[PDB]
C-alpha cells in the first residue's frame, strides 16, 4: 500500500450548491450521447469539480455546460491514452477532433467521443463571451500531440526524466487551456497586453506545476494499477532511486516550494506594473483556484480507490 | 571567502571557425568606433572575454567575415547593454528607473526600424547597427518573434533589478522560470536561424515536444552561465543566481549550492537527451533545418560551459 501525504493549501473557495444535482446530470449526459449501473459514476463526483471551477452565484446552463466538459475531458483521457486502439486510429481521432474544432460537422457521427466534443463545441460557443477560439484550439493540438508523447512512454514502459515529464505534463493536463475556457464561461476577458507578460506566463507556469503534481500525487495508485508511466511519482522513483513512500514525499515537498514561489511572483506583481484589480484579479484568482480544487476535490473523489 | 567552481564534462564538440582570433581584436575595434570603449583603456580583459570565440561557436565553419564579425558585434552589444543595466546597479555607475525605462522606450523604437532618439547614446548607436547590418544580411525569418521576445526580455530586465533593490534572491523556482526570458535565449534561437542558412517550418516549431526541447536547452545554458559567474555576480550584488538561491532558500553552504546547481545541469543534460533521441518516433524527423536547429540548440550548450 501507499501512505498519501497532506498538502496544505492556503487558499480557499466556496462550492456552487447544485453540485450533487450536477453529479447526476453528468450521467445523464453520457448515456443521453453514447460513452457509457449509475452509483459508481456519481461517486466520482464530475459535478461538484465543476462547481469548483464556476462561480457561487451561476446559472445551471453554466455549471452544465462545465460538468459536460469535465466529464469529455475524462473519457478522452482514459478511452484512448492510458487503457490501451493503434496508433493510426489515434492519430485518425485526432485528424477527426480537429476537424470538428475547424467547426464542420463529426466525420464520424457513430463515435460517442465524436458527437460528445461536437455537442461541447455547440455549447461552449452558445455562451461564447467573446473569447479567443483560436488560442485555445491551438492548446488542444498541443494538449494531442502530448498525448501521443504519453502513449509513446507507455508503450516504452519506462517513465522519463524528472524534467521531461514536468515538461510535456503541463500540455497532457490542458491547463491554459481550462484557463482560457474559465475566462470564456464565466465573463471576464484579460487584457492581451498583460497575458504576454514574462511574469504571468511564469506565475502560470508555477500554478499549472502545482495543479499537476498534485493530481499525480492523488491519482499515483490508480495510475500505476492501469501502467500509465507518465507520472511524477513514478518517475521520482525511478530515476531518483526512491521508494514509492519517498517518492511521494518528494514530490509534496516540490509542491510546497512551488506554492512558495508563485506567492513570491504573486506579490511581485504589482510593482512590475501590472495591477491584480480587473479581469487580471479573477485571472489570478482562478489560477488559485485549481490549484485549492486539485487539493479538496481529489481526496473528495471516487476515482482513487482500488477497492 | 573563496569558492572552488566545479567541472562541466559536454559531450557535444564541434570544429572552431579558423579567424576566431581576429573577431577579438574586430570586437574592441568595434566597441571603441561606436562609443562603448575607448582609446587609453587597456584591450586586454576584451580580448580575454573572447567575443569572436563564442560568435565562432554560433557560425558554421565555411562561413564568410562578415558572417562572423555581425555574431561577435551582436554578442559585444549584449554584453555591454547587459553590463550597463543590469549588472552595474547599486553603484555609482547605477541607472535610475526611469534611464532604464527611457532606454526600453527608444531601443524598442530603433527595433521598429526607426532612427534612434538619442544618438548621443552608446548603446542606441550600436543597436541601431546592429540592426542595419542584421536586416541587410538576411530575409524572411520570424521579426515578429524576435521582437516579442525582446519585450520579455526588457520585462524580465526589470523583474531582476526589482530584485537587486530589494537585495534578496528569489525562490528558485521564480527564477528558473523568468530567467529564460533574462537571458534572451529564444530570441538567441532566432538569430541563430537567421544569421545561418535554415528555416524550419512552423508545422514543426510550434510541436509541444519542440518547445519543451528548448526549454531544457536554454535551462542549461543559463544554469550553467550562473555557475560559472557566481562569484563575481556575488562580490558585486547581482541577486540573480541559481547557486545564491539555493544558499538562501533551501539552507545550503556556497559549496553545496554549486554542487546541487551542477548536478541539476546534469540532469537536465540527460532529460534533453532523451527527449532529442525520442524525437524521431513522434513524427520529427531530424534531417533538414530541423536537425540544424538542434545543432544549435547543442551548441549553446557547450559554448556556455567551455566559455568561462
Ligand atoms: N483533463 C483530464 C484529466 C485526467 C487526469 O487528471 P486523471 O488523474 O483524472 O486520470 P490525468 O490523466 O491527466 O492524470
Ligand atoms: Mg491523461
Ligand atoms: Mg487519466
Ligand atoms: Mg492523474
Amino acid at each position: 500500500t501507499i501512505s498519501v501525504p497532506q498538502l496544505d493549501c492556503p487558499l480557499s473557495r466556496p462550492v456552487h450548491p447544485e453540485g450533487e444535482r450536477a453529479d447526476a446530470y453528468a450521467v445523464e449526459w453520457l448515456r443521453g450521447v453514447g460513452l457509457m449501473d449509475a452509483a459508481p459514476v456519481l461517486a466520482v463526483g464530475l459535478g461538484r469539480l465543476a462547481a469548483c471551477y464556476v462561480d457561487e452565484n451561476a446559472s445551471w446552463d453554466t455549471l452544465a455546460f462545465m460538468t459536460i466538459l469535465l466529464a469529455w475531458y475524462a473519457e478522452y483521457d482514459d478511452r484512448a491514452i492510458d487503457s490501451t486502439l493503434t496508433d493510426a486510429e489515434v492519430a485518425e481521432l485526432h485528424r477527426a477532433l480537429g476537424e470538428i474544432l475547424r467547426d464542420r460537422p463529426a466525420p464520424d457521427p457513430s463515435d460517442p467521443v465524436q458527437r460528445g466534443l461536437a455537442d461541447v463545441w455547440r455549447t461552449l460557443n452558445g455562451l461564447a463571451s467573446d473569447w479567443d477560439r483560436a488560442a485555445f484550439v491551438d492548446t488542444t493540438l498541443r494538449y494531442f500531440e502530448a498525448n501521443r508523447y504519453e502513449r509513446v512512454n507507455i508503450r516504452r514502459g519506462i517513465p522519463p526524466t524528472p524534467s521531461a515529464h514536468i515538461g510535456m505534463r503541463r500540455h497532457g493536463g490542458h491547463v491554459y487551456g481550462m484557463y482560457i475556457l474559465g475566462a470564456a464561461v464565466n465573463g471576464y476577458r484579460p487584457e492581451r497586453r498583460v497575458l504576454d507578460h514574462a511574469a504571468v506566463r511564469e506565475l502560470e507556469t508555477l500554478a499549472a506545476n502545482y495543479t499537476s503534481w498534485a493530481n499525480d500525487l492523488h491519482s499515483f495508485a490508480r495510475e500505476h494499477r492501469m501502467g500509465q508511466v507518465n507520472n511524477l511519482v513514478w518517475s521520482v522513483h525511478h530515476h531518483e532511486g526512491l521508494t514509492f513512500q519517498q517518492a511521494a514525499d518528494r514530490v509534496a515537498d516540490l509542491c510546497d516550494k512551488e506554492l512558495a514561489a508563485y506567492l513570491e511572483l504573486r506579490q511581485t506583481l504589482p510593482e512590475l506594473g501590472i495591477p491584480l484589480t480587473g479581469a487580471t484579479g479573477r485571472h489570478v484568482r482562478f489560477l488559485e483556484d485549481m490549484m485549492w480544487s486539485m487539493v479538496d476535490w481529489s481526496a473528495r473523489s471516487a476515482r482513487y480507490d482500488v477497492v
